């Protein structure tokens, strides 16, 4: 409804200053050519649902990297606020040490380009975007503020998009690794339909 | 973020002819005031990922209804094509008897209003939308065509939005019924962060 | 009133996936250079007048091919729906095996280019168009939905256009093969007028 | 599909001077409210196909008026040229006495309103339009200049439109008086399909 | 007030099919380079004032041609109607054989370019235009429909424009061949003024 | 066809200072309601063709007044130049005593409204206009500068328009008082055509 | 307020037919490069204040030519009216023989370019313009119609503009030849101020 | 002819702070209704020609006031600079005590509205304007910067406009009190032209 | 000079969530009617020059309040970041307890409305604004990022505007409470000038 | 809000005639490349606060030049008014001899380019601008008219910008020469924050 994020088309490019391993570092979408990217927005640092989502993704950052997928968090907060929040204990609502980059959308350009900017508050909705190695947007997930996303589901989607990528098949509803896929043509799809019904 | 579909705003209204218990009947968004709605688009009838999603939501339809949530499917196909597909055995790629309405979007107005129309093919992306009893859009999920959605995650989101709606709290990442929520203010949020860290 | 189908001018180009001999194949207008084309639209698959028209043209398919004319049916339905309709017995309202291509116009591009789209329903009127071997539109026939067309008249028109094309004469009202044509000049036409009055 | 001539919409209004029983008289579409109207354009008086179409319709004008349908011929020629042609014997290419009005479209307004004007020559194509008693356009037929229309098919279409009007059924391909029509709903339509297949 | 005919400027070019010696022929202004042209429009064939004007100019055609001036008649009627009028005896209101071309302005292009089209009826006023051998418009005469023109005055005007072209003098009111002219300068003009007063 | 001068429409209104009987007087078109008006423009005072036209109309003004027709001359010159020209003897190129008003079009409004202004020189062409007692323009005559007009033809045109006005018939070519007119309908017109051919 | 005459900028170029020594001659601004020009407009020939200004400037023409300044008169009247006015004795309100050119602005271009055209009357106000040898407008003087201009003041200005051009000093109020000028700088100007106060 | 300054039309309204008898006071055009006004612009305070003009008008102020005419000076300088200049002795290039107001056009609105703003420098040319008691502009005078104006000519012009105002006559070239005026009609003007030639 | 911030006009209205005494509280410009306001922006929380300015104004807060002036700080950081920064000890670069509100401009509306937004980084320049008790903007101070502002000068300016407000006088350069002011009129201003020179 | 002065961007270029050492000289921004520039506008010469700000900056001119900073004063008054004011003793409200250039902005270009023009009065606000040696605008100070600026704060700001320029650090609030600056990164800024707290 706003922005430029479109399924099947190149994901909107982004460049931003990020906090990587307690240090400031520039991050841009071009750095991930050939790797999947899970870009997820959150409204504000030092809030409530946001830390649980950042922590949950950081704890499982390696589960995505094993698959060749890098996870990126972003809010409109500056990299100094990110660093401060990272230097705050998790028991106090902080992030503690983080295994994923944390971008600073101080210009709001990323949130606007991805159409997740809640304009009346100038903060980003809980928008999650899955981008493939070729820089093409594959998936969009946006939540209202009071409800957090699921890292399990985001991982399942990355897996499904990679498995259908290389084997040229399509994944049924609820597909998880190890489950059958469908050969997307009239004749060969009968194998799946006759087996599972 | 989808055509006229904006989170926090009234969901785009819709009226369409649908197949309900094997017969044609009108379906309007106004029919579901006071109830949650999961509206999910799929590209084409008589294809491959689509019947598995439609069948999944139909099997789980009562799980949503016991929560006061009505599930609706929709594609650009006519109700006559829907009925023919319903009358095709699932063993042959059909749908069999269904427990959810199947809306016909032959004017492509629903797909266009919810910004899920793949313009170069004229079919809707795998867009899913969660609307609350007040008619407000709460969640947007759009997958590329090769990968199906998750009914389990859709149910979790409906559950989290209903719970946070009732108790004025917010659900952390991966929240499920029984898990703790967070009191969204600086002071009371410490109860959760200290308990879980 | 809408579209680009003008008599005497090149027929609007079209390109679409079609069901040919139970398989999906691409169909272009350019594929018929040098041959006549009867392109007839119909509103919806699995309806009532449409099967009788499609079946009637399929039975007479060779009556047009003997004359170097190819018949093509089209509707906004997909090739997967077309194929399902073909695989439905005629006694049950289906098409059965078909002797003509059945194009899918899911993007509504063909219907809009040929100005037959019923906007308020998103379906094509019963528009029929006759195109000569040079890609020029010779005839337009659009019926409202309740009334089916006449395969006999379509054959008569193709015959008349081919005859007048070759001999440079003009066919009178109700002309059929074996009937007198008129030499379109003041002097030579007197032959016809004196004879038939 | 013809200028302002759109199926299912009110036919473009017209008012023109016409030759009626050898005298000049004003004719307007509103004069035929409650009756069907067959309005056929032809390019030029004192030509070749045109007299055969006018004569054929004239000879069968009473077959249409027995159905409550009025036949009207139109061309850009003036009422004086019309009358001169009526006063020319048919053996010499004239029309002789006529049993249908012959409107004069000297301003080209009717031809432009019905989208049949061949602009590079200033003459009307061979457009035929069927209008019901409510003034709604039901059928469009347009031939290139060298081929004449069929009065039989025009009468069949009038009959079909009046029959489907009265009984709420739909007429299949090639339907003629006395043949079966289809009940346009899924269940009741099976009667026809099993009987005729 | 309308059109492009302007005195002292190149006369609007024209090209039309005409009846010449009982046959059809293309006529265009460029055909008359180096010759004077009298182009007279008339509203409708088979009317009342028009045949007398056409007949008059036809009878006087050689008076004009002896001065190197060609006379052309034109109306919006087609060449077929022109010929049928020519084949009507003058006793019955026809033209009989003609010695001037009769142009068919069926596209109304000529009438519009010369600003004589009576828009509310689609017919040309009684506009007469004199053009010199260089294509430059010299005279405009336009009569309302009920009053015919004067061939004597048309001849007189052609004679005047030709005499003044050759001798660089100007012709006073009512000048005819043999009358005195005025040398157009203050000193030499006194010769005429002192003699004629 | 001249600026706002359209045949059959109300003649462009005008208001100008004029020399009448050697004195200045305002003249306006409404002054001549119920009377015919011959309004003739001429380029310049103290030139060559112009005095011969003005003098000719002056010498014959009473011939027009006997018919209820008032003649009016006009040029872009001022009333003071007009008066000086009237006070110049005709032997010296002057006008001498005049019997018609001589209007001053110093603002060029009349020439512009009547479409006769030679823009590159700012002077009026030899435009003559006939207006009936109802203010409707009936005749346009415009000569190039070097050729003067004919008072004989102007009078004949006034006689013809008043006769056709009064008796509802049309005057044929070269019609003069005493000659036959044509009753403008198909049947009654045969009287004239058979009598005169 | 209107036109292009801007002091300090190149004077508007003009090109007009004029009366020079009883004969017609083209006159352009370029003809006067290297000389001063006093261009004075007046409303109408054969009026009242105008002859006194044209005569006054004529009788004083040699005083301007001795300075290298040419005096030009112009009105919207034609050259034929000018000459008639020149050929009118001064006792009868004429100009008699003139020693200055009298330009004809029949197209009103000169009056429009110099912004002195009294639009509602089509005549020029009493505008006077002083141009220098380089074609630069130096002075504008426009009187309402009932008040004549002053040749003395026009001469004083030409003298002042030539002296200040020559000596690079500025002339005080009322300066005439022989009076002191001011050195336009702070220090040297004190010479004048101390001496004249 | 200056910005909004049109002779014969209401002079552009103006209001501005002025120095009056050594104090600051608002001065607006409406203050002088019923009195003549000479409004003269000058470029810059503390310059060279400007003081001599201001002083010249100041000394002659009562000569204008005895005629019912008020004199106003204006520049883009502020009133404080005006006062400082007034407090500067004349021997030092100052104005000394002043008998006329000195307006401050700091916004340049007066200079722009009267079309005298030398834009490249931001100062007013030496524009003088005479306005009558009706608020109508009667005279425009604009000198280039090096040459000062004549207070004598300004007084003569005021005298001439007031005289022609009261007596309905017109003043010839160089008129001064005592000289003859002209009765502006053809007949009565003869008295003057005969007496003076 | 700042977006909508204009000296002498109503200051841009604002409304924002702010941290006050360690808690969140809405703050709007209307709350400070009758009181002066010092609104100072700073780029980012947890940076370097900002805390020194914020601390300096907080330490002097009562000096401003004793004068009836309220000091407000604002950055584009959220109120949660502000609080966290306030809860960081000053020795750690935090703010520690504050005695002034800390507004959050996360929508950037305040920074945009006051024209201090560094667009390329999305942060506010070191802009300080002084608003009087009537809501009018009186002073603008904007510093480049690397140079902090002066609380002494800000206080001096508030005192100067309050003093000049109540006595209708003007404060010289460097004025401080106790020093002399100037009566802003020519005569009375001499008291100050002679005394201090 | 108006103009083109933006912090951190090249200062708007300017060129003007100025009074330097009692003489006129052209001044432009390029003359000060590599030097800091303090450009301060003031509304009007011969007023009250303005002379005290000009004298204050003049007496302190060398204090700025010792730092390589040049001070420029500018108002809309002309250089002639500047010089008259300089030649007025300070005791009488004048400036006396000056040690800084005084620019003349008679075209208001500078004031408009720097967005300090009080448009309703045509005078500049008390806008002070600090431009560095590279021509980049570093600081904006705009005071309402009745309150004078502080030279001490201007000097302080120039010192801070020059120190931060050279040492790549940032100066805290109230910094003056000899005080500590801050190393602008998270790790090194702790040196300042722990020492001073």
């Amino acid at each position: 409804a706003s922005g430029n994020a479109r399924i099947g088309k190149p994901a909107p490019d982004f460049k931003a200053t990020a906090v990587v391993d307690g240090a400031f570092k520039e991050v841009k979408l071009s750095d991930y050519k050939g790797k999947y990217v899970v870009l997820f927005f959150y409204p504000l640092d030092f809030t409530f649902v946001c830390p649980t989502e950042i922590i949950a993704f950081s704890n499982r950052a390696e589960d995505f990297r094993k698959l060749g997928c890098e996870v990126l968090g972003v809010s409109v907060d500056s990299q100094f606020t990110h660093l401060a929040w990272i230097n705050t204990p998790r028991k106090e609502g902080g992030l503690g040490p983080l295994n994923i980059p944390l971008l600073a959308d101080v210009t709001r350009r990323l949130s606007e380009d991805y159409g997740v900017l809640k304009t009346d508050e100038g903060i980003a909705y809980r928008g999650l975007f899955i981008i493939d190695g070729k820089g093409v947007l594959r998936q969009i997930t946006v939540n209202d503020l009071p409800v957090g996303r699921s890292v399990d589901e985001a991982l399942r989607l990355v897996q499904a998009f990679q498995y259908t990528d290389e084997h040229g098949e399509v994944s049924p509803a609820g597909w998880k690794p190890g489950s059958d896929t469908i050969k997307p043509n009239v004749d060969d799809s009968k194998e799946y339909f006759s087996k599972h019904n």
